[PDB]
C-alpha cells in the first residue's frame, strides 16, 4: 500500500478518535488529540480515559480500527526516515 | 489461517476475558468487556485492573492468550479494510 | 529458534523481573509476578510501578530485555495453539 | 540497516525524549529517562505523563518517532542476545 494512502488512513483515524473523545467524554480538543495518539499507539497512560458507557464502546472501536492502522503507519514512516 | 477462524478465536478470547473479569473482580459486564479490549490490545489504561490474587493470575493468562490473538486479528482485519 | 528454548528464555525473564521488583520495590511475590507480566507484555496498568531510582533503572532493563522476548514467545505459542 | 546504526538512532530518541520531558514537564533527569523508556516501549504506566499543552504535543512526537525506532532496536538486540 502506498505510503501516502497509509498516511491518509491514519489521519482519518486520528480525526475519528479526537472528535469522538471530545464530544462523548467532553475533554478539550487538545486533550482529545493527545488521548487519541496515546490510545492508538497503545501507550495508554490512563491520565485520560472514557467514563461513560458510550465512551467505552467508542474506545473499543478506536482500538480495533486505530492500533493496526497506526502500527502500519509508523513502520512506513521508519523507511522514509531511515 | 482463514480470517474467519481468527475472528472466532478472538471472539472466544473476548468472552473468556469479559466473563472472567466480571465474576472474579465484580465489575459490570460493560466495564469488563471494555477492560478486556484495553488489556488484549495492550493499551492498559489502568482505570480498571484486578485487585485480588485470583484476578491477577487470571489477567496473566488473558495477557498470554489474548495479546497474540488480538494482534493477528487486527492485521487480518486491516486487509479486509484496506 | 526452537520453541522450547524461547520458552526457557521468557521464563528466565519472568524470574528476573519478579525477583527484582520484589526485592527492589518490596511488593509481594504474587504482585511482583503480575507486574512483570503486565510490564513485559507492555500492558502497563500502572497500578504497580517503581518508586525508587534503582527500581526505575531496573524496570528499564526489564523493558529492554523482556518486551522483545515476550513478543517472540507469544507468537510461537500461537503456532502450538493454532 | 546495520545494528549499530539502529542503536545510535534509538539512543538519539532516548536523548530527545529525556531532555524534552525534563525541560517541558520539569521532572528530574532520572524520572525523565525512565518515562522515556516507558513511553517508547509503549508500556505507559501513567505514573508520569505530560500535564501541559506543550508536553502533550511533545509526547505525541516522541510516540511517533520513538515507538517504531524502539521496536526495531529491540528485535535487532534479540539477534545479538539469541
Ligand atoms: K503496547
Ligand atoms: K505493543
Ligand atoms: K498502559
Ligand atoms: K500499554
Ligand atoms: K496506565
Amino acid at each position: 500500500v502506498p505510503a501516502t494512502r497509509i498516511l491518509l488512513l491514519v489521519l482519518a483515524v486520528i480525526i475519528y478518535g479526537t472528535a469522538g473523545f471530545h464530544f462523548i467524554e467532553g475533554e478539550s480538543w487538545t486533550v482529545s488529540l493527545y488521548w487519541t495518539f496515546v490510545t492508538i499507539a497503545a501507550v495508554g497512560y490512563g491520565d485520560y480515559s472514557p467514563h461513560t458507557p458510550l465512551g467505552m464502546y467508542f474506545t473499543c472501536t478506536l482500538i480495533v480500527l486505530g492500533i493496526g492502522t497506526f502500527a502500519v503507519a509508523v513502520e512506513r514512516l521508519l523507511e522514509f526516515l531511515i
